[PDB]
């Protein structure tokens, strides 16, 4: 089945999901000089207060942190989304070295990884219908550099030893993804599409320009990871991002001067 390596990554899954060369397919590369001002661009609204943290997954391509979006919770608002969006889950994609790792790219610079925050519109009903939808998701990403410590991000990189392996997943409540937010909402915005398969044309991204800071220790604990199963021969969770594809007919808008 698909994956990241050799003879399973990126380049093979059009293969089975032809949708893979779509005219909406995601990431990009963000071009900093092209991108307009919008000022017709609203802030962003993240309520993540009441979010319900249920618990991490590593689902052999990177680890899942869900949430309980049985109610209007944890939801985005605002910035370029019409209605209302539902966090659902987040993770990350990283790198087998800090210089690489992030699935966007700014003017061709690569982070060291990439946040995702999935949000779901309540319009649809649940993300299986929304996700058949083009203006079915929002998705946030954050970069994420490599310098000091986040300290909201040390209670996912405590609990990953007790997800090694593909399967794998542990009770995860109260965590506040807050804590995983930079300072500034300033974005960068576009219609795209989610970033593994099926690839669905479904996402409006919403781009942070500002990264996190993590440290060193921090994502090399990530990289400790597996992608395989228990018992299996060890392949190291690393490189599970897929590179920039075709903008073709979009415009990426900035919410910022």
């Amino acid at each position: 089945h698909w994956g990241y390596g050799k003879h399973n990554g990126p380049e093979h899954w059009h293969k089975d999901f032809p949708i893979a060369k779509g005219e909406r397919q995601s990431p990009v590369d963000i071009d900093t000089h092209t991108a307009k001002y919008d000022p017709s661009l609203k802030p962003l609204s993240v309520s993540y207060d009441q979010a319900t943290s249920l618990r991490i997954l590593n689902n052999g391509h990177a680890f899942n942190v869900e949430f309980d979006d049985s109610q209007d919770k944890a939801v985005l608002k605002g910035g370029p989304l019409d209605g209302t969006y539902r966090l659902i889950q987040f993770h990350f994609h990283w790198g087998s070295l800090d210089g690489q790792g992030s699935e966007h790219t700014v003017d061709k610079k690569k982070y060291a990884a990439e946040l995702h925050l999935v949000h779901w519109n309540t319009k649809y009903g649940d993300f299986g219908k929304a996700v058949q939808q083009p203006d079915g998701l929002a998705v946030l990403g954050i970069f994420l550099k490599v310098g000091s410590a986040k300290p909201g991000l040390q209670k996912v990189v405590d609990v990953l030893d007790s997800i090694k392996t593909k399967g794998k997943s542990a009770d995860f409540t109260n965590f506040d993804p807050r804590g995983l937010l930079p300072e500034s909402l300033d974005y960068w915005t576009y219609p795209g599409s989610l970033t593994t398969p099926p690839l669905l044309e479904c996402v409006t991204w919403i781009v942070l320009k500002e990264p996190i800071s993590v440290s060193s220790e921090q994502v090399l604990k990530f990289r400790k990871l597996n992608f395989n199963g228990e018992g299996e021969p060890e392949e190291l969770m690393v490189d599970n991002w897929r590179p920039a594809q075709p903008l073709k007919n979009r415009q990426i808008k900035a919410s910022f001067k």
